């Protein structure tokens, strides 16, 4: 999970980015 405006990463599913 993460924060309002975030989601998994392309090829790395541990940290966030933008929504």
């Amino acid at each position: 999970v993460c924060a309002e405006g975030f989601a998994p990463i392309p090829g790395e599913p541990h940290r966030c980015q933008l929504f």
